[PDB]
């Protein structure tokens, strides 16, 4: 298992514009297009992202390309973040993937907001971090995905994904 496989399980793959769990226009493997309610504004972002007139539909290759860019961006965002970097550097490979997943889902700012959990992860207090991570809108809104990520932080294994 690796970060790509992990995120592919959590996000799924859809080749036509769809609405994410928050009601936002998305496509591919969890690629947010816009927070605007307009489908036209989403098709326009889509065409710009892909470099062609897509009419709201993309191919598997195009989906995978956006995905590669997005994972790369998440990692680079973590490495540039004064709050996230130190946590990422302190973790083992498996748990680093857990942190990337959260950043991919809610963005760098959002995760940097989990101040107390970040501190607990850095201190390697797995059980305690797991409890604190669950006290969040994230956990209440997407509980199955949150549990998978949280178990990954708790155990340092890919068990929730196998
Ligand atoms: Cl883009
Ligand atoms: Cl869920």
């Amino acid at each position: 298992m690796n970060i790509f496989e992990m995120l592919r399980i959590d996000e799924g793959l859809r080749l036509k514009i769809y609405k994410d769990t928050e009601g936002y226009y998305t496509i591919g493997i969890g690629h947010l297009l816009t927070k605007s309610p307009s489908l036209n504004a989403a098709k326009s972002e889509l065409d710009k992202a892909i470099g062609r007139n897509t009419n709201g539909v993309i191919t598997k290759d195009e989906a995978e390309k956006l995905f590669n860019q997005d994972v790369d961006a998440a990692v680079r965002g973590i490495l540039r973040n004064a709050k996230l970097k130190p946590v990422y550097d302190s973790l083992d490979a498996v748990r680093r993937a857990a942190l990337i997943n959260m950043v991919f889902q809610m963005g760098e700012t959002g995760v940097a907001g989990f101040t107390n959990s970040l501190r607990m992860l850095q201190q390697k207090r797995w059980d305690e971090a797991s409890v604190n991570l669950a006290k969040s809108r994230w956990y209440n809104q997407t509980p199955n995905r949150a549990k998978r990520v949280i178990t990954t932080f708790r155990t340092g294994t890919w068990d929730a994904y196998k």
